[PDB]
């Protein structure tokens, strides 16, 4: 079998080769493992960016601000990315990380219920400030990679304080890959406002035999970089560890 010195070296190298700094936390049962080329990022706070869509969806659905088949219409105004200029369900908006749809959901939820719910779930530092529609991009909401992997663990196991059905509905939105009888569920994130910029991929592997292994990748994104680096580093890491 492969030494842990070798696993640690290989996974550090994936971050080194992307010329970034980052950490990937893996949780097996109750045990947290930190890998990568910048381990001390593990308990530093960063903005959640689009990772917050997972919780935005849980809250909106739990509180009847939307259903999973409702179509959010594009209002016809130019959006940052052309793929966002279409009508979509929460689930399609989740896959495209369409922030305008999630901003609409946050506004339906409203600042007051959003604050209560985020406090109730104990997400990150739990502060959302005064603007219901932008608190996940440039503050004041922050969260550590450890807190992200613990949130994933909670969602993967239906332990968050929302109906089981709400959790299943949001989980069905998060399937991003199947790989040898393993399913990967995750939400990506790219905070382009903050400096430096933060990249996330937080989720879990559901293995053939039913076991769920949560992970959170957290790295620095730079002007040169492609978004799929987050996926590539993650898949390479989970494979190196034989998780997938």
């Amino acid at each position: 079998h492969i030494s842990s010195q070798q696993h640690e070296k290989a996974i550090k190298s994936y971050f080194d080769e992307a010329q970034t700094q980052g950490v990937i936390i893996i949780k097996e049962g109750k045990n947290l493992s930190t890998y990568g080329n910048a381990l001390a990022r593990a308990n530093k706070e960063y903005v959640p960016a689009s990772t917050f869509k997972m919780l935005n969806a849980l809250i909106g659905l739990e509180n009847h601000k939307a259903t999973t088949n409702e179509i959010f219409k594009w209002d016809g105004k130019k959006r940052t990315y052309p793929m966002w200029e279409k009508d979509m369900t929460l689930g399609e908006a989740m896959a495209l990380s369409a922030d305008p749809v999630y901003q609409e959901l946050a506004r339906r939820t409203g600042l007051e219920l959003m604050q209560k719910e985020v406090k109730r779930v104990n997400f990150g530092n739990t502060n959302i400030g005064t603007q219901v529609d932008n608190f996940w991009l440039v503050g004041p909401l922050k969260i550590t990679p450890v807190q992200e992997v613990n949130f994933a663990d909670d969602l993967a196991h239906n332990r968050l304080p929302f109906k089981l059905e709400t959790q299943e509905e949001v989980k069905k939105m998060l399937l991003i890959k199947e790989v040898n009888g393993s399913k990967i569920y995750a939400k990506s994130g790219w905070g382009m406002g903050v400096t430096p910029q933060v990249g996330w991929l937080t989720g879990w592997v559901e293995q053939a035999n039913g076991k769920k292994i949560p992970f959170s990748l957290n790295l620095e994104m730079k002007e040169g970089m492609s978004g799929s680096i987050r996926n590539e580093i993650t898949y390479k890491s989970l494979e190196n560890l034989g998780i997938i």
